[PDB]
């Protein structure tokens, strides 16, 4: 990976990528591996967490999997356990897992994406922050989108990653005094850096590589003092 | 009701106020109500709706009222079909409807909060919409919170909150072609104007008739311009 | 003047309007002044306060006029003196006096927007303060614009504008001590509420009257815990 | 200087920084000046620039400095042009450069703000974009502050960082065309990462490095998606 970041900036540590095994996800645990992290990647498909962690091990990179739905509680409490158990420690943790007008959706379809897009993440985050991060210090960096006038043609996915903002804000306030750190990326649209449609004033779509950057950045030491802030990558385009 | 508005502006106008039965839904019901408007009352409890339809009846107004759980799809389709065949048309809707640490949040006390202060006012706005509001113009009031930075000890209302304010936004993008307006009012900590805890700037608490009046603003033809904005009445102490 | 309101609102008050012989600021005064308000308008040219001051009179207000450049430290003064001498107190001040690429801004073309856009309201504001309304509390609405993810084709504008939006922010927090509610109205594009370009989801323009309802209803005991908040009036094109 | 980028990450790039001689302007020259930029120092101060760029020599740094009051517009346009001459280019600038409660500024403590703080740094970009960024591309990044909730205090600092955070966001979209991003990174309480009160969640002061390492990440190819947004870097007390 041709990283902006010094080589062995994340030895040593663990971190977790949900939604690990594709798009963003792939991409930020692949930077995050070749800077020396074990990469823990968890998703619903064990089928692409195992082809991504095969990726990551041929490319010299350390990675473990799990096939988990994390918008189940016992689920997720057992995976944050088990992985532990293997680890020790979780150092970081990225929530990356997760189109129709208003007048379509239905309370099943409003609700599966609350659950997919905001519930999800919350409880990933409560058990990695309740079962070590707690203890330890630590940062988390949550997926979100460009909602920020709303999100037209996506109004569920937009009310659910605007909670899923105040939710970023609400635990960098509740979780600062145990040394934890809380951040957002709202990505635009993405597919001129690559490290691994004109309505946007750069006047091009975003690359996956140009999301994790940001993601890695605010896991960085260079981001210590950085919590409870949201890094818009659009191009401009939500101004 | 002493309002600060004209006597008669909402003459002959159909108003759904869920939570109606108690607190600043109570409020804003009767100040509609002094103002002419038929004010149909939607709620959990049919007791407090009676009484309080009870107490408009006696101070001179027009209100109807309906037991309805509105966290419940096809409750809400039958509820907004039984105004419509008594009411002909519905004007407005005010949905006025809805303490922890993040670390002690269930997953179904996440859910369950996110089904009272999101999922519900957007099954009764989009009710609302789809039978009568897409085919007349109308505008629609949520009830917020302030969850600017967050709401710590409160983040499931946040996140909650947060969402049915981009669902405010998203709505007023999506049906002002039909002439449908969709504003949010998001009350700080209430209850010295009075028509029916020092951290704030202005060094005192709110009252019900402090929002209430925010909201009847919205729904009134001095509003018509006015979509997808909230009106903070917090005494200034978000800031 | 057709308003909302009810009738002698503002029965014996007197209310400041900037830029008030003309536009926005000769609507919302004679619509103060058919509510009983004493208005004393405002602005750098006596002869459009003069035939603004004419039109109220006639129509069986109650008005005085000042001609004043804002932008002048000394003038605002003087100006503010003048008025209590005249009228004892002043209840409220609604401050409503204010195109190119950012590479064609010269430093005397951005400074002269600060001051008429930014500037001009701080000293007004400030010496309605400090000479009467730190005593007495009362409020003021200041004039924006929409500018919230800039101001592209009038960054200058913009910037003071956001700066004036600070302003109404810190000042809402400095004064709400003193009984002082501090709010703003950011109009979009203003030439179906008259009481006196297809981006725009309600599919029309806005109106002087659809401005001046939000900031009455600002002034009004009805919004007695709203402060430090901007009213957008721009038919959610923002959004 | 310990930075996480990478080495050589700025190799032969010219890079601005106003406000270069002290503060965070000189962390952030020392540690672009580590990564193999050139770094140009801006500052009133002929002395202060000289000795950090003294530092920066004997570091192993490569570095040159201008004396320049920015808040005069002919001497920015030939502080730009001398600039260019030796240059060439300009690959990215830093426009660092920049206590009473409102009732007490006056209009030349106000105006001396908003030049010191917003005009000076509206020339800078300005120039650098008109005589070399609009031909090249390039990056930009404004210091703020943290002024969301306004700025008591110092209200005269909030509104110039406010109505340079909206500049930030016009010029992103004004020049995004020309592949020009402009982002900018709003600081809180700076005095546990040094590459080099209490009511701070994370419960510390940052440090200069914690700054820097923002700025210089918006200036990287990790960020090359990313303009109009503003990074704060205050341990979540804006929360």
């Amino acid at each position: 990976y041709d990283s902006i970041f010094r080589p062995g900036l994340f030895d040593g540590q663990t971190i977790i990528v949900t939604g690990g095994g594709s798009g963003i996800g792939r991409c930020t645990a692949h930077e995050l591996a070749a800077l020396g992290a074990h990469v823990v990647l968890v998703g619903r498909k064990a089928e692409k967490l195992e082809k991504t962690a095969g990726e990551i091990v041929e490319d010299g990179g350390s990675v473990s999997w799990h096939a988990c739905d994390i918008r189940e509680e016992e689920a997720v409490k057992t995976l944050v356990a088990n992985i532990l158990a293997e680890r020790g420690t979780i150092h970081h943790l990225v929530n990356n897992a997760g189109p129709s007008p208003l007048a379509s959706i239905s309370q099943k379809g409003f609700e599966t994406v609350l659950r997919t897009n905001l519930v999800g993440g919350f409880l990933v985050a409560r058990e990695v922050f309740n079962q070590s991060m707690s203890k330890t210090g630590g940062s988390i960096v949550n997926m979100l989108a460009d909602m920020w006038g709303g999100m037209p043609g996506m109004g569920h996915s937009g009310a659910a990653r605007s909670g899923m903002e105040n939710f970023t804000r609400t635990a960098a306030v509740e979780w600062g005094h145990a040394g934890v750190r809380v951040n957002a990326v709202a990505p635009g649209w993405i597919a001129t850096y690559e490290g691994a449609r004109e309505h946007v004033p750069l006047k091009r779509i975003g690359s996956e590589s140009e999301v994790a950057a940001a993601i890695v950045f605010l896991l960085s030491p260079g981001a210590a003092f950085v919590s409870g802030n949201t890094i818009r990558i659009d191009g401009a385009a939500s101004q």
